[PDB]
């Protein structure tokens, strides 16, 4: 069920995050916004966690953000990567933050805490989000210099995509936040008055949530609140949601 790949690329960012991009299976096709499988081989069997896929789906390798935790089975293990070490991937991807579910609208608004960031990373560089929202708005919870350096980073890598350029930097704004001060944000009002912005509405607002349960829970009742209905593959609406992790 899992491609063996090779990792091209290893970055260090903070002492708590770091990046790799691999080698991507002509198999492994995806929208941007999408989760698969990555792991490692240890004891003889697969360990694997979901990550959200942080590369565009036309950049010919694979890149993922991950948090480093202390005792964690997983990234204790995988923070030691190096180039040319193998790596599983998840031959199926999948995930809910897919704008397909979202019907048509004039601004998106992407609300992440933590790594959630991660998979935004993929859609601000989906051409397609530009030709049908007037505005994207990216709230983040990224405060240490290494975070924000691999924001940046990130939102000029667009391998035959120079154009979009031009396009990110007049439609698309960061909003640091700072984990779950964006709901706080949100209930106050603050949020809009900060960016000039008209109070949600589901007459115009497209939502997507990833962050905590927490986050998510606190948020989407505030959103259920102003008439925003969660959207799912049989049934568009106003805001999806995903987990950037498990409790
Ligand atoms: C749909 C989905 C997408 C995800 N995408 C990413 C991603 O892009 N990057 C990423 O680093 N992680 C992501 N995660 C979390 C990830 O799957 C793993 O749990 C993470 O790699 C840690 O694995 P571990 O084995 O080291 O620790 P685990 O044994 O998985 O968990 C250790 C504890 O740390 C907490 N934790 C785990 N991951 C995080 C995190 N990212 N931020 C804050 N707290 C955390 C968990 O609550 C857990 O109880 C995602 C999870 C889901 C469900």
């Amino acid at each position: 069920k899992f491609d063996t790949a090779t990792v091209l690329s290893v970055h260090h960012w903070t002492d708590t995050l770091f990046s790799f991009t691999c080698t991507r299976d002509q198999a492994l096709r995806f929208n941007n916004g999408e989760f698969t499988m990555v792991g490692l081989e240890v004891d003889g069997k697969p360990l694997t966690r979901a990550y959200s896929i942080v590369s565009p789906n036309y950049e010919e390798h694979l890149e993922f953000f991950s948090i480093k935790v202390q005792n964690g089975p997983l990234t204790s293990r995988l923070q030691h990567l190096k180039v040319g070490d193998p790596v599983l991937i998840g031959k199926k991807p999948t995930g809910t933050l897919v704008a397909d579910n979202l019907l048509p609208g004039k601004t998106l608004w992407m609300l992440s805490t933590g790594t959630g960031l991660a998979p935004f990373m993929s859609i601000i560089r989906d051409p397609d989000i530009y030709e049908r929202f007037d505005k994207v708005v990216l709230t983040h919870t990224c405060r240490l210099k290494g975070e924000l350096a691999y924001m940046d980073y990130i939102k000029h890598d667009l391998p035959g995509h120079e154009y979009l350029g031009d396009v990110i930097r007049e439609k698309l704004v960061y909003y640091p936040t700072v984990e779950g001060r964006i709901t706080d944000l949100i209930a106050s009002g603050k949020l809009f008055t900060d960016l000039d912005m008209p109070p949600f509405s589901p007459e115009q607002d497209r939502v997507m949530l990833c962050g905590s349960t927490a986050m998510l829970k606190d948020t989407t009742e505030l959103l259920k609140k102003a008439g925003l209905v969660e959207g799912k593959n049989s049934a568009p609406g106003h805001y999806v949601i995903e987990r950037a992790f498990v409790d």
